[PDB]
């Protein structure tokens, strides 16, 4: 565990963490993809063994001794806004229960279903609510990635306001 359980947002490539482990915004058939994956896919390409998963789960594969927890979030292109949130918040309990078993004291995590996977929508509230709900049991240092500057200073605001 963390000696003092942290939240930080930092605006950078999530392929630069320094985390114990990282959660890539996967798709469910294991592929290259886009964004958040495709970076992932550059950095850690070795972790694409074996990679496919459902949507609303999560999937760890080592790239050596580092782990890659492959978190499939809904395409709101597809899924009804009811079904999608109801996948959007099952991934991040996966991404929750990796975490604690692979025993890691920090992670580096995206927001999920915020990019192309977005239905045309800004979810930043409704993906970092969930990503909280799961997350707020475990005792790992977590630090969210994301690109966009107004993005950084909202999630860094929606963090101060549980103090
Ligand atoms: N590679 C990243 O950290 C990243 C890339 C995009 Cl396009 C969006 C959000 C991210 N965290
Ligand atoms: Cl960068
Ligand atoms: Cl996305
Ligand atoms: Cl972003």
């Amino acid at each position: 565990g963390a000696m003092a359980p942290s939240y930080r947002v930092k605006r950078m490539d999530i392929a630069k963490n320094d985390e114990e482990c990282v959660v890539n915004a996967a798709n469910p058939r294991g592929l290259p993809g886009d964004g958040v994956c495709k970076a992932v896919y550059k950095k850690w390409p070795e972790s694409f063994k074996n990679s496919a998963t459902p949507v609303g789960t999560a999937k760890t594969v080592m790239c050596g001794t580092y782990p890659v927890i492959h978190a499939v979030g809904p395409n709101f292109s597809n899924y009804t806004e009811s079904e999608g949130d109801r996948e959007l918040a099952a991934a991040y309990r996966e991404v929750a229960k990796e975490v604690t078993r692979l025993g890691v004291n920090s992670v580096a995590i995206p927001l999920l279903s915020t990019g192309v996977y977005s239905g045309g929508k800004d979810r930043l509230t409704q993906s970092l609510n969930h990503l909280f709900t799961a997350m707020d049991s475990t005792d790992a240092d977590v630090v969210i990635y994301c690109r966009d500057k107004e993005w950084e200073k909202k999630i860094s605001e929606a963090i101060q306001m549980r103090t």
